[PDB]
């Protein structure tokens, strides 16, 4: 008789980007080799995070769920763009919890997992750009911005095509991410004269 | 013996831009079909525009110079990014001599030629982008800028390349050109709200 609930094991840190796709993935085991169903929620009450969705594929079939090929519950969603952000990063998080359930009906406890969210450019952080030199360290000409915002985009590939690069008239720059969040370079490691 | 020195034309709307190339020619002509050198002056005095270059290509050398096939100097250079422009931009000119020597020593009497300048947005004239839909006319976000800033582009590929195309919270366009002049575009041609529509 099977009398013992199907293991779960949670992410333990799952950090998501505002605008950006995250995936994570549930790890499931029973000791029946199969698990029937999971649901998540606010400690029991609606989950509340329409942006979130999961797979239910080969949910509920003998043999999805053994501890050498546990169930893998993939979960995706994006973190609205303008998810309000608290002065206090700790509260920058969704805290919910999972359950699980074999086909004998053994329910499992309700399993914490927190889905931190960050700004944008907590996730980038720029590599210097080959050096421009200009004429003037105090007034960057057209010519020279363009090439200081050229040779930024150049040594940063990985940042967003849809972030913004400015220049300022002493070669300062600032990157603007699509969530309106920011990074700085400052002139030093951007011109000489 | 030859008494005569050589003809110069000149042309008559030299119109330079800063930052940009120009060229232009003298035509002269000698009645011995010799022409042996010029000179390029402020009336008798050093030239003073260290970026004005010619070639001394085929210079003394018989038949250079005749009716038919005049020696044709080519002047050239580049007026500097930031030569300035006054108020009153027809200033921005510079009024120069040339004379020229046959081979029997006979020097032309200086005549004058006028290099006109001015600002790169005087030459350049932008077309309106094809029009970028956006969610507040008031308050345009990083890509609906960057995407002004690429349809504004593309509309005008024959603006400098190192000019500098801005773009403003309610989706005002600004063109920098490399000399530091500039044309605008306003909001209500290049962006409209995307529910409205
Ligand atoms: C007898 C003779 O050849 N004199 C020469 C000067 O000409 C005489 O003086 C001037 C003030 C005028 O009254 C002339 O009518 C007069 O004959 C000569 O001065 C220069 O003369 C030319 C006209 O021949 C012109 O006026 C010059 O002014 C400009 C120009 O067109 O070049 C006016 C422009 O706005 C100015 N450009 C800028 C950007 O400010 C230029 C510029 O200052 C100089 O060209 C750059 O060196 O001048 C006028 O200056 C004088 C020149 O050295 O030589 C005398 O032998
Ligand atoms: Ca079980
Ligand atoms: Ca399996
Ligand atoms: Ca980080
Ligand atoms: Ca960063
Ligand atoms: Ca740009
Ligand atoms: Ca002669
Ligand atoms: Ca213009």
């Amino acid at each position: 008789t099977d009398t013992t609930p199907p293991t779960i094991t949670v992410p333990s840190d799952i950090i998501a980007y505002r605008g950006e796709e995250f995936e994570f993935y549930f790890e499931i085991t029973d000791d029946s080799g199969q698990v029937k169903n999971i649901e998540l929620s606010t400690f029991g009450k609606p989950l509340g995070l329409n942006w979130l969705e999961y797979s239910e594929d080969n949910f509920n079939v003998p043999g999805n769920a053994t501890s050498d090929n546990p169930l893998r519950v993939r979960v995706h969603g994006t973190v609205p763009l303008n998810e309000p952000i608290p002065a206090d990063k700790n509260r920058a998080q969704f805290t919910r919890t999972i359950r699980a359930w074999d086909a004998a009906g053994n329910v499992s406890s309700n399993i914490t997992f927190v889905i931190k969210y960050r700004a944008q450019t907590d996730k980038y952080n720029p590599a210097d750009p080959t050096i421009t030199y200009v004429d003037r360290l105090s007034s960057l000409s057209p010519s020279e911005k363009n090439a200081v915002e050229a040779a930024v985009r150049a040594a940063n590939p990985q940042i967003p095509a849809a972030a913004r690069i400015t220049v300022s008239a002493n070669g300062t720059v600032t990157i603007t991410y699509p969530d309106s969040s920011t990074d700085t370079i400052t002139a030093n490691r951007v011109v000489k004269d």
